[PDB]
């Protein structure tokens, strides 16, 4: 992790990263219409390192609703509590306070 | 990009990453209830290097609708008039050369006039 070098909007790798950013946004979007890149204003790149963690973990539903301390929310009880087996992929860089969830894949289990 | 080493479910850094993962899923999830971690089965860690790109860019709505995917935005003309919408977005993209793909990490898009 170093400080970002400024780049040319026309840099071919910048353009590759732009196209990727658009594609993922459109997959994410809540618009029916696809979106397209017009102009690229500011482009910067940083060099980065981090650890990627690969978790397989079981999670249970608590009773608390979303509209925060999860320790104080006790799990649901019996057939009412739904359990999940999830494979997570988390990325931690030393600079960020945050860590990012990259891929997650969850599946329900039987009683 | 290196090999995953298996680690202890109780490793404090593993615990911090589980905590992070849960929070992220909870914001993402389509459940009404928050979820909580019970048991940690398998934990592995991999070392990673790549470049992060920080784009600020303007995007327009095209006429192509949604009803990976097989899209050439080159073939999709921007909208005219009623369907017009312009966005100014700050993206953060991560590219690792070992992997082929790139990942969008943070995006913040804002409508324009």
């Amino acid at each position: 992790v170093g400080e970002l070098r400024d780049l040319s909007p026309d840099d071919p790798q910048v353009q590759k990263a732009a196209q990727a950013a658009v594609a993922s946004y459109n997959m994410g979007s809540n618009s029916i219409y696809y979106f397209r890149d017009t102009h690229i204003i500011k482009a910067q790149s940083q060099l980065v390192a981090g650890i990627k963690y690969f978790l397989t973990m079981e999670m249970g539903s608590t009773d608390c609703r979303k509209t925060v301390d999860l320790t104080t929310c006790p799990l649901a009880a019996g057939a009412q509590q739904e359990k999940l087996r999830c494979d997570f992929e988390v990325l931690v860089v030393p600079w960020q306070n945050s860590s990012q969830l990259l891929k997650h894949n969850c599946v329900q289990m039987l009683e």
